[PDB]
């Protein structure tokens, strides 16, 4: 990528500066020493006083006096070149912080966003987050590259303040310094980030996993005394109260807290937790509220001075003591990872969504949950639409659905959202293959499939979403249609879609033989 080899380029960019940097501290430093030896040769001839005889006291002290003065120009003469020489090395420090903020911004605000937004998508089966192995390069350099700065900065104020020249060093030294501990403390907040999320809607007394990271950790001696990491819960409110800095030493109790451990290949440091679980929760509709996990530890890089505190936020999730409350609450969840503005207050959600993007979203998850290509194709998303009317997508281009008309009810016992879902759990349990083998209609409707079975020869097929149950399906047949009383995901339990369609009906969806479809499903 361009954008890669950019700041790659910087990377190395500030890399040569700070070595060009170093050298001329080290190069100061020499200098500095010489000219103390060069120094005390001042005092060695201020006292060669001794009271001979007027004839020779008065020559010598006259010629002793006339090289004093020679001496006084040489020194303060080279002084005034090593004063100019250290305002030019902060100079180029403060150039450095200023390409260094610049790069920091570039990768944490940028990129990092990115990735975090690549995450909450394929929260709904988006694409994967992808390793992070290439940002993990790039925070370690800057560590890098910002702790040698530091350090060249603090030797430098002590070795200028052994030999204080006043000048305009002591600003620009009160300056810049005060620059990295920005740059740092924003740093070391802004890496400790979730590698692998707690899994959204979870229940109470089951095991689940989540591992954090430590980005820089690798290089700042931190792994050294590696610091344990706690893991609490809240909820949205205490978690937006939180991060306006309303002290609260709330939610729930979990059971686990542990140490971040280190690969020593990957130079990785990073806490897992995978025997974590939630005993106790302090709720304030149960399916709709959410809650965070929020991670959380404090450790010292360097020396005993440099101390952080630093939490984390892990993306919203949602209670359910009993199980049969699962398939409600993951549209709530799907919704915050579906429209989470970029600055909003933790699991803040605008009400009313576009249609476009409300099928885009359904399309992916869909296409996560069936594990298969097939998808939302044009006409099951027309169909989708008229649902929830004209038969063109084009008239449902521009309308607006709100929260409240997604998960409502219809027609009937159901809301929309509990019947697509429902059908994906249907078809994601019993017939992931029938599905991806293009056996299941998905678009059609009551007096839709019989327009299609009329002309065509008898015997043939066509297996719908039955709008009478849930997690159903109907079958068509051959003058009039004949339809059938929903199988429901017992009745594939018992004998799959696959065998129970094993004599009368030969042909599916205009020629397809029956056997050619379902003859790798049988029971041998």
């Amino acid at each position: 990528s361009q954008k890669h080899l950019q700041i790659n380029q910087t990377f190395e960019e500030l890399r040569l500066v700070t070595q060009d940097t170093e050298n001329e501290l080290k190069k100061l430093q020499q200098t500095q020493e010489y000219f103390i030896i060069q120094y005390q040769e001042s005092l060695r001839i201020q006292a060669q006083l001794a009271q001979l005889s007027p004839q020779e006291r008065l020559s010598r002290e006259t010629a002793l006096q006339q090289k004093q003065v020679s001496l006084e120009a040489w020194l303060q003469r080279e002084a005034q070149t090593l004063q100019q020489y250290r305002v030019e090395l902060a100079e180029k420090h403060q150039k450095t912080l200023q390409l260094l903020r610049k790069q920091q911004t570039i990768i944490l605000d940028d990129e990092l966003i990115q990735w975090k937004r690549r995450q909450q998508l394929a929260g709904n089966g988006g694409p994967p987050e992808g390793s992070l192995d290439v940002l993990q390069s790039w925070c370690e350099k800057l560590a890098e590259i910002i702790w040698q700065n530091r350090q060249q900065i603090r030797r430098a104020e002590h070795l200028c303040q052994q030999l204080p020249i006043p000048g305009p060093v002591e600003e620009m030294l009160a300056e810049v310094n005060a620059t990295i501990t920005d740059i740092i403390s924003a740093l070391v907040t802004s890496t400790f980030i979730i590698e692998k999320q707690p899994p959204q809607v979870l229940k109470t007394q089951t095991k689940f996993a989540a591992t954090v990271r430590l980005l820089v950790g690798g290089k700042l001696n931190v792994h050294m005394n590696p610091p344990q990491v706690k893991a609490t819960i809240i909820s949205e409110q205490q978690a937006k109260s939180l991060l306006k800095n309303e002290n609260t030493r709330s939610g729930e109790i979990l059971n686990n807290c542990c140490v971040m451990e280190y690969h020593q290949a990957t130079g990785t440091l990073s806490a897992h937790f995978r025997n974590m679980s939630l005993k106790r929760i302090k709720r304030s509709s149960v399916t709709e509220e959410k809650f965070t996990i929020l991670f959380e530890s404090q450790f010292s890089v360097g020396g005993n001075e440099l101390v952080f505190q630093v939490k984390t936020l892990s993306l919203p999730v949602v209670v359910i003591v009993h199980g049969s409350q699962d398939n409600n609450a993951t549209a709530t969840v799907l919704w915050d990872n579906a429209f989470a503005e970029p600055g909003r207050v933790p699991f803040a959600v605008p009400d009313k969504v576009l249609w476009p993007q409300l099928c885009e979203a359904l399309n992916m998850k869909f296409k996560a949950e069936v594990q298969s290509n097939r998808g939302l194709t044009k006409e099951n998303l027309v169909f989708l639409a008229q649902k929830l009317s004209s038969s063109h997508l084009e008239d449902y281009s521009g309308l607006s659905v709100s929260w409240s008309q997604f998960n409502n009810l219809p027609g009937r016992n159901y809301t929309f959202w509990q019947w697509f879902d429902g059908v994906m759990e249907v078809l994601k349990k019993h017939l992931k293959p029938h599905w991806n083998d293009g056996a299941i209609l998905g678009f059609v409707n009551k007096q839709q499939a019989h327009d299609l079975l009329i002309n065509k020869p008898d015997g043939t097929f066509l297996l719908r979403f039955s709008d009478s149950e849930i997690g159903g399906i109907t079958i068509a047949w051959k003058r009039m249609f004949w339809n059938l009383m929903p199988f429901t995901t017992r009745d594939f339990s018992i004998r799959s879609l696959a065998d129970r369609l094993g004599n009368y009906l030969i042909y599916v969806f205009p020629d397809r033989p029956k056997d050619e479809v379902y003859s790798k499903y049988y029971t041998p």
